[PDB]
Formats: C-alpha cells, structure tokens, sequence
C-alpha cells in the first residue's frame, strides 16, 4: 500500500536491460525518461534497469519481460516495489559468465557474438546475479553477472570492458533460486505462517520497533503435529526467505552409546549454526530427544536435556539465530524446556482442510501438465485425511501412472521418442482416481478399512432415517454460518437401536462414503485390555485421533459391550468395565470444547446401557430401526436386486405381502437361495452342454418360490416385544402428547 | 496465581508483542524505515496487560 | 560415489547388502553407522533429479 508497489506487468517490447513505467506513474515517482532505478523482488532478488516512459502500460503495473521476472524470481501478477537508484555511476569493468550448458556447440566467440553487440553504445546497467539474454549464435545464450565493478549498480559503456573468460557458470544456481522453498509453496498453514513470520521475519527488517518497545523477540519455537504436515517444510521455508542458513538437526543422529558424545554433538552443531549466523536450528523429533528427566530413567536422556537447555539458555546473546523443533507429542517433552527463554512458543500444525489441501494440490501440481477433466477440487473434497506429503506423493503417483499408459503404448527399444507420441502425453482426472484408490491417509494408517461401497440406494426404506444421519454430518460442515446465527450448538450423538438385521451397521458403512467425514469403526469390544489403565488410555486415544481427524465419524458398533450400566456388576471385570464407561463419559462430554466428531452407536440390546451414555450432550438421538414394513419390504427387495438381473415377471409387491415380520437380512437372504437355484441350474445346464458334444439369463419365476420354501424368520415375535417396549418407554417419559403452545 | 519470574516476562514480552501486533496492521510491512510518529505512538497499554493475561498459563 | 555416478551421467548404482550399512537410525550401536546413513540421506537429497542416475538397493 505504497507509491512504490506496483503491479507485474509484461512487455511489448521492452528488452532485459531496462525497464518501461507509465508516465503518469513515472511523474508520481518524480522519475524521468532514462532514468536508472532498482527493482525488488521477492527472495531477495533486485536488479537494476533504466526506466521509461509508455502510453500501453498501466499506471499501476510495471512493464517487464519474462527474463527481469526470472532475475527476481517472480511471476506475473506479484506486488513489487521500485525506488529511484541512488548515485549509479558507469562501470569501470563487467565480469559476466553465460550459463554452462548455453555455451555448449557454440563456434564463434561468446563476447563478440553476444556482449560487444549487446552493450555498444547501449549504458545498460547491471546488478551482481542479474540474468540476461541475447539472441545471435546458434543457440540464445543467457550471460549472468557474478561480479560487478563498481558493486552493485554500474553503467556498461562502450569503454568498459567486457569478458567471458573462464569456467561458464552453472545452471545449479538458476534452479536452485527456481526451486528454494518460500512461503508460497506451504499450504493450509496461513494462520500458523502469519504468527511464524511476526516471529522471524518482523525483528530482522525493524528491529527499531522492538528497541523502541523494549522487548526482545523470542528466540525457541516448537511446531508440533502428525506427520507430513510440513514443519520441516514450514521450518526450511523460513530459513530460505529470510536469506539464513538452514541447519538441520535429526534426533537420532545426536543419539550415541559413548558418555558426552550426544551433547558434544549438540555444542558443535549450536557453534557452527552461530558461526553461520543468521541460521535457524532445526531439531525433528524432538520428543525423542528431550523427554522428561523424571520420567526417564536413562542417564543420557536427562544429560541431553540439561545441555540443551544450557544451550538455549545460552542462545539469547544477539547471536541472529534462532531455534525450532518439531514434535509429534508436545506433552512428552520436559517441562523445562516448554519455559520462557527456550521452546516458549508453541505452534499447532495439524491435518490440512479442503482449502488447505486445495491450496496443497495447486502448489505441487503447478508444474505438472493438467488436463481440462481434472479439477482439484474435487480431488481435494475425496481426500478426506490426506496430509500434504501424502498428496504430493499422490500427485507423483497419477503422474507416473501416465507414463504406464504411455509405456504400454510405446516400445522403449527406440533410443529417441517420436514427437507425437509426446504430444500424446497428458494427464487426466482418471490418473489421479487411482492414485488416490492406491494411496492411503496417514491420520487414519492405522484405522484403514475396507469399504463395500455400500451406499443410499443399497438401503431400502429408512427415507426418514437416512434424512436425519445426513443432516447430523453434512449440516455442521457445509453449513457453519447457520449454527452460528442461531447460536446453539449442533447435536452430534445418534444411538441406533433394533433387531438383529434391520440396517444398523448399513447406515454407518453408508454414511462413511456419502458424507465425505472422516470415519473411525470401533468393533463393539475392540478398545478393552488386561492390563490396569490400558484400557482407558485406549479409550483417550480413540477419542484424540477423532479430534485430530475432524470432522470425523466415530462408530461404536455393539455398544453394549463397553457400554453397560454402572454398578450391575460388583467385580465389573476387576472395574476396570466401570471405568472405561467413565473415560467415555467424559471424551464425549467433559472439560473441553466439542470438536466435528459425531459419535453413532448401533446395539441390540439399548435397556443395558448407561443411562449417563444416553442423555443429550452423549448420543443425543435414540432412533429406533425396527422390522421393515410392506412398503419398506419391496424397496430392501428392489435394491438388493438392483444389482442383478432379474426377470420381469418375478412380482416382488407379493413378496412383501407375504413376508410379514420378515428382517432386511431375511430378505436378502431369499435373494441369494434364488441366486445360487439360478446359478445352480446354469451349472447343471452347460455340463449337459459339454456331455452331448463328449442358457439361464436371468432369474425367473420359478427360482424364487424354491427359494421362499427355505426362507425363515430370523428374528422371533418374542424379541420384537423386547424391542418395542423400550420405545414405549421413551413415549411414557416426555409425558403429555401433541404438544402445541397455548392459541 | 501461580506464576515463576519466567512465567512474568513471558506476559510482558506477550504485552509488548501485542502492542507491536497492534501497530501492524496500520503500517505497509513493505517500508525501509518506519515513521517516526508512529515509533512514538507505541507504547504498551493495560489492554495489551490484559490480553497477555488472557493468554498466560503457568 | 556419487560425484563419479553424476560426473558419467547417465549412471546406474547399485548397493549390495544395504541393511548392513544402514540399520534403523532409532537403534544404531555405532555412530559411524548412523553417519553413514545421514550421507546416503544428503546424497540422495543433493541428485536435482537432473543426474538421471537410479539407485539400486537390494
Ligand atoms: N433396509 C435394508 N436394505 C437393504 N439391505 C438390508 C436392509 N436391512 C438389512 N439389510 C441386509 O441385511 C444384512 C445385514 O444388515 P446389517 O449388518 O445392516 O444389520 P444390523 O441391523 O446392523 O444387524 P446386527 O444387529 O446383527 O449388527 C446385509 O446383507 C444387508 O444388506
Ligand atoms: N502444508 C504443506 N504444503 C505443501 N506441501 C507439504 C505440506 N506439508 C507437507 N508437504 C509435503 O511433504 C513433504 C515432506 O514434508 P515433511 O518434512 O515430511 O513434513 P513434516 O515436517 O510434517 O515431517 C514435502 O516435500 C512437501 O512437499
Ligand atoms: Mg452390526
């Protein structure tokens, strides 16, 4: 928001050495036609060029080339600032160095092709590690300044001399400077990058503030989170634009057997980062190397810690460096160091939402070749877990899956490739489903399952109760701004109760995929453990990784096992049964805000449970799915057969008519009798077909009513007794009926 | 309540932080040097006290 | 090894017995074997991808 920020700009036809301002623009900046100015640049680029004067260019925008962008290391449509050059004189000499690869096959000499032509009666100016290209020869040559004579504005007159000699320099810079990694290539870490760059970035360029204040910046950062989120990407990322020397510390490495070795290590790797000063230290697993003294019973564990924090404690003299560290568990980390003067900053990285794992998506695939099919957003919206070093391998992924196609196309015998077949190759949307079919989500490697693809219309009937679970996910999510104009917060419990076979554990495999939430399948007694605490602290961890993969779907199929009412038991398996419902008790509702974790339950047997486990605030909704009725018998027939062919003459209105008390597992099961009657006599037919040289399309009529001799009643009239006195309960307790406000 | 003497300067390196936080959003970020009227203007206030106590946990 | 393999790019290496050079750095009794491994680290960082050269690993 300055005079001097201007707008990217390309050009007509202004060349490398200059650059071309709108007048009015030039008179605000009191700069006249000729004039020689600095450019700035992101990465701590610049340049130095000669402005003027053009009628084309945008009083906000600034016209330069493609080649001055790649001196400054930036883009079309960046935010740059130009200030007036201060007393730039003619340079006594130029010592310029073409790339090494463009020099290759080049028979003339590279100064009188290039450079005498290029600068004769020219007065172009030049900083150090400016860039610039000159058509002639057989191949464009891009010269770059190493050395400028007087450094580092300097005017090129004729008389100046100009040489190539010497080793062409290299590429490697070029790319590197391409490649080094800024705060750009982070993604869905704004927020964390905003207190990050207060941090660093604010002392260094006014420390005049902080003087003026009286207050020192703090030197030790702690970035915990799961793993690939990008602390050391984050870390690497502030190092590189704030032009400091990024050193890196493994906690392993420090690790050794002998006495003093691993605090040695830690003294020479503090020396030399204060010897490269400014420096940022970098300690990945910090967890590892620094636990708690008293928790700890090895020597050398404690003997870490303490010279650490020696060395922090020793940081703090103007030495420009400053120390960060990532960890899985903060909390695993002594106490001591978590003080002020050492790791006092604590920044949360955790699993990337849609935006931010768009935002992911768009930085890595940003080299990669897109095809008009693929959108990313869609990509993004399917990755429910994915963290952003699974998405980067993911997009590696559905790009070397286009080279597989483009192998099986080709032959690979032919030393060159024909040009057609290279302009064959793309990339498109179904590379990146399978990649993201082979990929898996690092928040949830351990609790991977299976998906049978079950999804709305495989259910029949329950319109009502599929409406409800829908809700209970899609409407938090997708729709925030309403809960907070209402104010109350949204439910997020649902028990399903019923009898065996009527669609419980449907429901929650079907409103896995639809939802697109994470999902977490507890089997009923998974979490329970021999051992005193154990099975508690399996309970807490259950919950955190809920937490952490929010908005996320925590399903408690056969809750009955872990959920039984409290004092039934005396010796309660040792009480420890007692206390994994009091660790559940407090996980769904205690002292803590409430995250995007939507806890569903499904049991047989719903009167056993804790009444504490019941209330709202803990599975606030009991929905009851019983036996299904006439119409909801032909929508469980129809889609179970949606998948098979079937004949038009099987009436499955009469089905259900007969099928009174009949389950949805009954049901399914009469399909599969007629299935196997079906496949059964295809068998039968085609070995009479192979006897007589020594059929069945469809399923008719007749398979269904041999099938319908053997279909029984799964559940009994005893247990529906069981099940409707409980929802007669719920009836009696709310009282009264038709509630309705007076008039 | 239960506050160390490293626990007090963290609280007021946090007020002086938040004050400077305060003065950020006035100022381009993208100044050589800032303005000297502003560099007066700073100083840290009972409201920047409150927001660090806000903010401080033994 | 690795200067010769990116001086006669296109090159092709192979390790033999990997394992034996580069155990888990968790649980490494030596500290020359976990050095050894951080370069194999740096080296295999260091290749811009420009080299060409794979790394065999049996
Ligand atoms: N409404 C329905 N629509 C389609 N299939 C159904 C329906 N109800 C039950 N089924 C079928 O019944 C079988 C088992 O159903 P499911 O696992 O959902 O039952 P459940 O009520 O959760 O039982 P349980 O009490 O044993 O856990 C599956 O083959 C499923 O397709
Ligand atoms: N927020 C992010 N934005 C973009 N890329 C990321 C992000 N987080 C991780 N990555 C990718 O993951 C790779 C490795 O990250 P890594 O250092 O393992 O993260 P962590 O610090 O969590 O260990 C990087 O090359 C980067 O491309
Ligand atoms: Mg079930």
């Amino acid at each position: 928001n300055r005079p001097n920020r201007l707008i990217v700009d390309e050009a007509i036809n202004e060349d490398n050495s200059v650059v071309s301002l709108s007048q009015p623009k030039m008179d605000e900046l009191q700069l006249f036609r000729g004039d020689t100015v600095l450019l700035k640049g992101k990465k701590r680029r610049e340049a130095v060029c000669i402005v003027l004067s053009d009628d084309t260019c945008s009083d906000e925008k600034i016209r330069m080339n493609r080649v001055v962008r790649n001196n400054l290391r930036v883009r079309l449509g960046d935010v740059i600032s130009i200030q007036p050059c201060p007393d730039v004189k003619y340079g006594k000499r130029i010592h310029v160095l073409p790339i090494d690869d463009t020099v290759e096959g080049i028979t003339g000499n590279l100064f009188e092709v290039y450079l005498k032509p290029y600068f004769l009666e020219a007065y172009r100016p030049i900083r150090k590690g400016d860039i610039f290209l000159v058509r002639g020869g057989m191949r464009a040559v891009e010269f770059k300044v190493v050395e400028t004579d007087p450094s580092p504005y300097c005017i090129v007159a004729p008389d100046t001399v100009i040489h190539c000699e010497g080793e062409p320099i290299k590429r490697e810079d070029e790319e590197e400077s391409l490649n080094e990694v800024g705060y750009d290539d982070i993604g869905g870490c704004r927020k964390q990058l905003a207190q990050i760059k207060e941090m660093v970035e604010l002392p260094l360029r006014h420390p005049a503030l902080f003087k003026e204040i009286g207050v020192k910046p703090p030197r030790g950062i702690l970035l915990y989170g799961p793993p690939g989120t990008g602390k050391t990407l984050i870390a690497r990322a502030v190092a590189n634009e704030t032009g400091a020397f990024f050193f890196l510390i493994n906690g392993p490495e420090i690790m050794s057997k002998l006495a003093g070795e691993s605090e040695s290590n830690l003294r020479k790797a503090f020396e030399e980062a204060e010897k490269n000063a400014p420096a940022i230290i970098f300690i990945d697993e910090l967890d590892a190397i620094a636990p708690k003294r008293e928790k700890t019973h090895g020597e050398v564990e404690r003997r870490i810690v303490s010279q650490l924090l020696t060395l922090m404690d020793g940081l703090k003299q103007r030495a420009h460096v400053i120390v960060m560290a990532a960890t899985n568990r903060p909390n695993s980390i002594d106490p001591a160091l978590r003080r002020f003067g050492r790791f006092d900053r604590e920044v949360d990285i955790g699993i990337p939402d849609a935006t931010g794992r768009l935002e992911i998506l768009q930085i890595h695939t940003k080299n990669m070749k897109l095809a008009d099919d693929v959108d990313l957003e869609q990509v993004a919206n399917e990755t429910h877990g994915h963290v952003g070093a699974d998405l980067a391998a993911l997009c590696s992924e559905a790009a070397l899956q286009a080279i597989r196609k483009k192998m099986d196309l080709i032959d690979l015998e032919d030393e060159t490739i024909d040009a057609e077949v290279m302009n064959s190759l793309a990339v498109t949307m179904d590379d990146f489903r399978w990649a993201l079919s082979q990929s898996n989500p690092s928040a949830l490697r351990e609790t991977v399952v299976e998906v049978p693809q079950v999804t709305w219309e495989d259910i029949g009937g329950l319109e009502d109760v599929k409406r409800e679970l829908q809700e209970l996910v899609q409407y938090p999510v997708e729709h925030p701004d309403k809960f907070l104009k209402f104010g109350m917060t949204p439910s997020k419990g649902v028990l399903f109760y019923g009898p065996p076979g009527c669609g419980k554990t449907l429901l929650a495999k079907a409103i896995a995929n639809e939802c697109q939430a994470n999902f977490i399948s507890i089997k009923g007694p998974e979490l329970l453990t021999m051992w005193f605490g154990e099975s508690e602290a399996n309970v807490r961890e259950i919950f955190d990784k809920a937490r952490q993969a929010a908005p996320c779907v925590l399903f408690f199929d056969q809750l009955d096992s872990i959920a039984k009412a409290r004092g039934g038991n005396i010796g309660d398996g040792g009480g420890a049964a007692d206390r994994v419902i009091n660790q559940i008790l407090t996980e769904m509702d205690g002292m803590s805000t409430k995250k995007n974790v939507f806890i569903i339950g499904a049991t047989n047997r719903p009167d056993i449970i804790d009444p504490a486990i019941l209330r709202p605030g803990r599975l606030d909704q009991l929905i009851y799915i019983p036996l299904p009725d006439e119409k909801s018998r032909v929508a469980i027939l129809k889609a179970n057969l949606r998948k098979s062919p079937v004949a038009k003459d099987v009436d499955l209105e009469f089905l259900a008519k007969m099928t009174n008390g009949f389950s949805g597992a009954d049901l399914t099961e009469i399909c599969q009798r007629a299935c196997k009657l079906a496949i059964r006599e295809s068998i039968e037919s085609e070995i009479r077909r192979e006897r007589e040289r020594q059929p069945v399309p469809e399923i008719r009529r007749d398979h269904f009513e041999e099938a319908m001799r053997f279909a029984r009643r799964s559940v009994s009239d005893n247990d529906i007794r069981k099940y409707e006195m409980f929802a007669q309960t719920l009836q009696q307790s709310r009282g009264f009926g038709s509630f309705r406000f007076p008039s």
